[PDB]
């Protein structure tokens, strides 16, 4: 058994290798985005963790997709933040925040203005995102068509992210989790599917990789290649937007350059919630030889197959996401080889305590 043991993550050190994935569970306080003290005592009943990724928060009021997802851009919320970290380390653990714009993802009703939310390209998502009703309620309503951002409004997007991750500093955070995946800004320009811009930002895989890498240079000059790591979902389709006919030297060539930088981690998200293609044992060895950092696996696993993978050197450390919804104490469970909590998906979004932070530990 190898989940059990201590990993160098850049700045820090995981004693064991049983990640929490970043989850949206859309509580936070509105008007505002504003963390709550509730959502404090959810990651410190999970503080045992290798390293906690917390739910995707806004990088700028723009960047919101989702009622009762928290930001990290105004006063209000770095204070309530610093009070999340505090507690979470209060309890020797470590937090990663997952800072993401939402792109078009994203409603008219609750962005700046209530104007139209923005993309690479004026092309509905067509899925849904979470809105509240006149009693607080979490709803779903179809995403409103984007903007396509114009050339001169892209630095304006870097510098959000450089300042979020200035936020994130102050604010206590161990490390930053770029949100490059699931369809939501950074990946709406990686993908061919979503990109059909005519300029440097659009094309060729280099182009499409541009804002990304963009990102990841002004975030590591912020703070330190050492406390970055990003989230990819490079193989596969994710909330309809798929990742090209060359998806595999597309993810290599992505990979190689996030390895310039020297990050402190790769977070391979392999599949979407509702099913994908496995990596074959090939592809993982591609991936492990181009990136000097650490990888974590991530997408419906195992602890057999954690144990597996990591075993063989493809990887470092596991992502449970719906485990640990469930399971604060997810580490010992694995440990011991105890039963787990029985998931209760109808209150993983919204609502209160009930289905948050009622799931007893051991
Ligand atoms: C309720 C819910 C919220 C999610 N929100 C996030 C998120 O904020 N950011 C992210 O990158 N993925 C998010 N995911 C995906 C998870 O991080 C994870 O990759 C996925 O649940 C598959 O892992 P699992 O089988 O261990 O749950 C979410 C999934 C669920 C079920
Ligand atoms: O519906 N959800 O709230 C949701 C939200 C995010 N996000 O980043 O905040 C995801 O990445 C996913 N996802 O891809 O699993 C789902």
């Amino acid at each position: 058994e190898k989940l059990f043991t201590p990993l160098k993550v850049g700045a820090v050190t995981a004693p064991n290798r049983v990640f929490m994935a970043p989850l949206t569970r859309l509580r936070s306080i509105e008007p505002g985005d504003i963390p709550t003290p509730l959502m404090g005592e959810y990651y410190r009943q999970r503080a045992s963790a290798g390293l906690i990724i917390s739910e995707a928060t806004q990088i700028s009021a723009q960047a919101k997709g989702y009622a009762g997802a928290p930001g990290l851009h105004s006063p209000e919320q770095i204070a309530a933040w610093k009070k999340i970290t505090a507690g979470v380390h209060a309890e020797d653990g470590r937090i990663a925040v997952q800072l993401w714009h939402t792109g078009r993802i994203s409603h008219s009703s609750i962005q700046p203005g209530g104007q139209a939310p923005v993309s690479a390209s004026a092309l509905n998502a067509n899925t849904r995102t979470s809105l509240r009703d006149e009693n607080g309620n979490a709803i779903r309503v179809d995403t409103t068509t984007p903007r396509a951002l114009e050339l001169d409004e892209i630095p304006g997007i870097v510098n959000d992210f450089r300042q979020a991750v200035a936020n994130a500093r102050e604010a206590g955070f161990d490390l930053v989790e770029l949100h490059s995946a699931h369809g939501y800004l950074l990946h709406q320009f990686l993908s061919p599917s979503s990109n059909q811009r005519t300029d440097q930002y659009g094309g060729s895989v280099e182009n499409r990789a541009r804002l990304v890498l963009e990102v990841v240079d002004a975030v590591c000059n912020e703070w330190s290649a050492d406390r970055i790591g990003i989230r990819v979902s490079p193989i596969g389709t994710f909330q309809n937007v798929d990742n090209g006919p060359n998806e595999e030297a597309d993810a290599l060539y992505l990979i190689e350059e996030l390895a310039k930088r020297g990050i402190a981690y790769l977070h391979m998200s392999e599949t979407d919630l509702a099913g994908g293609k496995p990596y074959s044992e090939a592809f993982r060895q591609k991936v492990r030889e181009r990136f000097h950092g650490v990888i974590i696996g991530a997408g419906a696993y195992t602890a057999e197959k954690a144990e597996d993978l990591i075993g063989k050197g493809l990887i470092d450390a596991v992502a449970f996401g719906r485990d640990y919804i469930a399971n604060p104490d997810l580490v010992a469970r694995l440990q011991k080889k105890a039963e787990l909590n029985p998931q209760r998906p109808e209150s993983f979004y919204g609502g209160g305590a009930e289905g948050y932070t009622d799931y007893p530990s051991l």
